[PDB]
């Protein structure tokens, strides 16, 4: 007996958070976003990559609503308060030490 | 401030290897099935619904990461996981979409 087409297109919602997850890069954003809001560039910074590229990152996030945004002037300040991102960076800390 | 040091990019690599593995829908399906019940290579591709072909690379890609262990008799490979990992991501999965 095959799984449900049901199962299936759940596979599909959780590989897609994880898939925004899984990347190390990522990762380190999802990490400093839950611990401190940041502006782009001091974010660039801290996980040590160029602005294309982060903004590369924080769109696929976005994708997968894992980041708020607020704005002050035309500064935008990146966070995260993502239950899922939490849960699976909790997952990570018990599985790699924290 | 003090960008992040280059032992937690490393450790964002391994965690991000481990992801990867899992940051898919058949494998999520394969790894479900997996855990902990033996399965054939043919039972399983038919219970996830893939050809020997697709099972075979995605098998092959759990196995880079060490997520899954073999049993042989005779003429059979029973597949299964017991992965201490596998298992705490797919609890986080599990109570993030119920």
């Amino acid at each position: 007996q095959p799984l449900s087409p049901e199962k299936h297109e759940e596979a599909e919602i959780a590989a897609g958070f994880l898939s925004a997850m899984a990347n190390p890069k990522r990762l380190l954003i999802l990490d400093s976003l839950v611990k401190e809001e940041m502006a782009v560039g001091a974010l660039a910074n801290k996980v040590g990559l160029s602005q294309s590229a982060l903004s590369q990152h924080l769109s696929k996030l976005r994708a997968q609503n894992l980041v708020s945004t607020r704005r002050d002037a035309q500064t935008i300040y990146y966070s995260s308060s993502s239950d899922s991102v939490m849960k699976i960076l909790g997952a990570l800390s018990e599985i790699y030490g924290a």
